[PDB]
RNA sequence: UUUAAUGUU
């Protein structure tokens, strides 16, 4: 169904064509897989009024390039190098559509672009429109990008109704592919007041959490950007399972964190959980340093051990060399403790 | 030797 023009454009018929010669015609190029290119790469080294002279074609029917898969790129081109005013337009043709258009295989992108250029006013306004459809959102393949980069872009206090919809959510998102990634957007981005309410929840399940195969990554995020009073809450969660999380596919990877990101007293306190315990009729760090996971917690408590606890750790570790030695798991702990002998 | 999203030209 193209045009004479366009289909001439598609045969090569114009190596030279220009902008300004397109003109009434921006809309079918714009839907196009070729046209819409050509118009993308134009716009980048075009003078304002030529951007104009595209943009008008583009307005009126802005909504149906939006979700469109090849005019998705032309309406982001203007959110990205655009006059003020032919933003605000765009936000004005978005105007109740937020939602629909977040949930879009292409609206989405267009979403996100806009949520990073506009002002804070018309982003406060564009995301008040998603308010009573978050979980919806965050379970969507495009919408939890969506609430994400809101989280990232938009002011805090604007999205309080995030937090709310959160109400007895954390774990249950905590364990949802997509929720996790929003939850630690949440943590990084919104308000001490704001992720109170949040830490609580998790806090409730961090045991569950610590062995999910996402909620482990929410429980680690903590303790690498989170306040100490969080951080020792989880690390009290660890105590007393150091030697069996530290096997866990999983959990692993949180005591690690623990060992490295915990308060010094409570760093000594896990290295002699595994130094004063025994596995099996063996000892407790004989089954971490050959162990997939756990050999790296152990790299991770002879760093960060102090003089007195440090000896200690390689007096349990050197009658197994030889042992550790054909460990290619015990590579880097064997290292540590030859740079002493 | 260590785990994360089947998010577009």
């Amino acid at each position: 169904g193209r045009s004479r023009l366009l289909e001439d454009f598609r045969n090569n018929r114009y190596p030279n064509l220009q902008l300004r010669e397109i003109a009434g015609h921006i809309m079918e190029f714009s839907q196009d897989q070729h046209g819409s290119r050509f118009i993308q790469l134009k716009l980048e080294r075009a003078t304002p009024a030529e951007r104009q002279l595209v943009f008008n074609e583009i307005l009126q029917a802005a909504y149906q390039l939006m979700v469109d898969v090849f005019g998705n790129y032309v309406i982001q081109k203007f959110f990205e190098f655009g006059s003020l005013e032919q933003k605000l337009a765009l936000a004005e043709r978005i105007r109740g559509h937020v939602l629909s258009l977040a949930l879009q295989m292409y609206g989405c992108r267009v979403i996100q672009k806009a949520l990073e250029f506009i002002p804070s006013d018309q982003q406060n306004e564009m995301v008040r429109e998603l308010d009573g459809h978050v979980l919806k959102c965050v379970k969507d393949q495009n919408g939890n990008h969506v609430v994400q980069k809101c989280i990232e872009c938009v002011q805090p206090q604007s999205l309080q109704f995030i937090i709310d919809a959160f109400k007895g959510q954390v774990f249950a998102l905590s364990t949802h592919p997509y929720g996790c990634r929003v939850i630690q957007r949440i943590l990084e981005h919104c308000l001490p007041d704001q992720t109170l309410p949040i830490l609580e929840e998790l806090h409730q399940h961090t045991e569950q959490l610590v062995q999910d195969q996402y909620g482990n990554y929410v429980i680690q995020h903590v303790l690498e950007h989170g306040r100490p009073e969080d951080k020792s809450k989880i690390v009290a969660e660890i105590r007393g399972n150091v030697l069996v999380l530290s096997q866990h596919k999983f959990a692993s990877n949180v005591v690690e964190k623990c060992v490295t990101h915990a308060s010094r007293t409570e760093r000594a306190v896990l290295i002699d959980e595994v130094c004063t315990m025994n596995d099996g009729p063996h000892s407790a760090l004989y089954t971490m340093m050959k162990d997939q996971y756990a050999n790296y917690v152990v790299q991770k408590m002879i760093d960060v051990a102090e003089p007195g606890q440090r000896k200690i750790v390689m007096h349990k570790i050197r009658p197994h060399i030889a042992t550790l030695r054909k460990y290619t798991y015990g590579k880097h702990i064997l290292a540590k403790l030859e740079k002493y002998y």
